[PDB]
């Protein structure tokens, strides 16, 4: 069933499992693989004939998590074009920047549209076209008037790095990249046509897009989108039950929200899942434990990033091997090595930078010779993460190179301290971070959010940490707070929190 293009793979799947469920919208749609396939074909043909889309063209998309987004994303890549999904919550300025930098030639939205995006597009003289799915007997409706062979080297997906420190870097991903990652993800979790999941992550980042959506479709499995096009803790388990879900994937903060929902409003019964997946940010062992005890499924942590078309490594299914708390498992379908600054491969349990090489990895940042020279060598990409392999070949992350806290020559891992903080009975959320320090160069601080109805002090936290950490690792200042800002993808950014609490 395998192919070296995502479109080819999806065609094979559609032909093999035409009547199996592919894509649901809770309470509304239930598209089969054949139906979805033909909707995509007709939409792509419309893009080519009526929207003037040529091979290599970039088409921007800004949608909530909707059926129209799925259909139009796959239609764009089918037409040999490059899809550039964008955060719908962007301002007109942000939209203008990302539209310009990606050289988008077309903007796709729903019929309801997106005012900042349309403003940016109008300013840049980029055409705007809407997409709407009506009844099951009609093709997707496009607002434009009136033998395609996909090449593995065709561009298919264009995204950007976060660009906190620097300018956001463009990440071009190919049909081959997508196919490779879909195959890796399907392989390591043994996704088959009987599987089913609910999307709880934004589809304009690779976690939700590749793992949640594309790999499921690539397995002939089913995907359910929440009715309101976004994660909802309230409707999550009802959707999971109603549409026969067998797994789900999310980031730790989302898992935390789900656990809180389980504490406040426990379901009388939970469906028996094959596994629960976590990725995109370190999962504290205590969160793993709480998830497994609450929902009774094995929790598998994975390690991924945009430049790798998501998946780099994962803990295996229980039938294939154990899953280790504190670890992100073994590389899947790609090479991975731990290198010191001199480029030498490290022995087990020796730290260094995680580097990868495989058909899932981007060929390089768009129009950025510097970043590519710095990031790539002989096919190997530098992730920016420090980690080590244990004797079983399981990867243990230590943290972002730029985030490690150098206290008087002794490097502190914020991940470890975060985990410790989350083990405190009255701590709802927590984040450690480096701050300037006169004596030690850098010092560790942290911020925590107490569980509602509980009271926590700085020195409670400090005492607990001192009880669970070597003295030099203990946060010298603990900031009690009510809110910790998160990205759309669900990440807490250490530098931002730091700045926020330091001056």
């Amino acid at each position: 069933m395998d192919s070296d293009t995502l479109s080819g793979l999806l065609e094979n799947v559609a032909k093999k499992f035409p009547d199996r469920r592919a894509l649901s919208v809770s309470g509304k749609f239930n598209l089969t693989h054949a139906r979805l396939h033909d909707l995509i074909e007709r939409a792509a043909s419309r893009l080519v004939s009526d929207a003037g889309i040529k091979p290599g063209d970039v088409v921007a998309l800004t949608f909530p998590n909707t059926v129209e987004f799925v259909i139009m994303f796959l239609a764009v890549i089918r037409a040999r074009a490059t899809a550039a999904p964008l955060n719908a919550a962007y301002t007109a300025e942000e939209f203008e920047f990302y539209l310009s930098d990606s050289d988008s030639k077309l903007l796709l939205t729903s019929k309801e549209g997106n005012a900042p995006a349309q403003e940016a597009a109008s300013k840049l003289k980029i055409s705007h076209v809407t997409a709407t799915l009506l009844d099951a007997g009609s093709d997707l409706v496009l607002s434009v008037a009136d033998e395609l062979v996909n090449h593995p080297d065709d561009g298919a997906l264009f995204l950007h790095t976060s660009g906190t420190t620097s300018r956001p870097k463009g990440v071009p991903l190919t049909q081959l990249n997508l196919a490779s990652s879909v195959k890796n993800i399907k392989a390591v979790y043994k996704l088959t046509e009987s599987d089913s999941t609910v999307i709880v992550l934004p589809l304009f980042h690779v976690h939700g897009l590749l793992a949640g959506l594309l790999s499921s479709l690539g397995a002939g499995a089913a995907v359910t989108l929440p009715a309101a096009g976004r994660f909802s803790a309230t409707t999550f388990w009802p959707d999971m039950k109603k549409y026969n879900a067998t797994w789900y994937t999310a980031v730790p903060t989302i898992h935390q929200i789900i656990l809180d929902r389980h504490a406040s409003h426990p379901e009388t019964e939970y469906p028996k899942l094959r596994f629960i997946r976590s990725c995109s940010a370190s999962l504290a062992p205590v969160i793993l434990s709480r998830l497994e005890e609450a929902f009774g499924a094995p929790v598998l942590e994975a390690y991924a990033m945009t430049e790798a078309t998501h998946l780099m490594s994962s803990n295996p299914l229980p039938e294939e091997g154990p899953h280790k708390p504190g670890s992100v498992g073994k590389p899947v379908g790609q090479e991975m090595a731990i290198l010191n600054e001199k480029g030498e491969i490290q022995e087990p349990n020796n730290k260094g930078e995680v580097c990868i090489r495989g058909p899932n990895v981007t060929k390089g940042y768009k129009n950025n010779p510097e970043a590519n020279k710095a990031g790539f060598e002989f096919g190997w990409f530098h992730t920016g993460d420090i980690g080590y392999f244990d004797t079983d070949g399981y990867l243990h992350l230590v943290g972002r190179i730029k985030e490690l806290i150098n206290r008087g020559g002794e490097k502190i891992s914020p991940i470890e301290v975060d985990a410790v903080l989350l083990t405190h009975p009255d701590v709802s959320q927590g984040v450690a971070f480096g701050v300037p320090d006169e004596k030690y160069g850098e010092e560790i601080n942290c911020a925590v959010i107490p569980r509602e109805g509980t009271t926590v002090t700085e020195e409670d936290i400090k005492a607990f940490c001192k009880k669970n950490l070597a003295a030099f690792k203990v946060p010298k200042r603990v900031f009690i707070t009510d809110n910790l800002p998160k990205t759309a993808s669900g990440k807490i950014q250490r530098r931002i929190v730091a700045q926020h609490f330091l001056e």
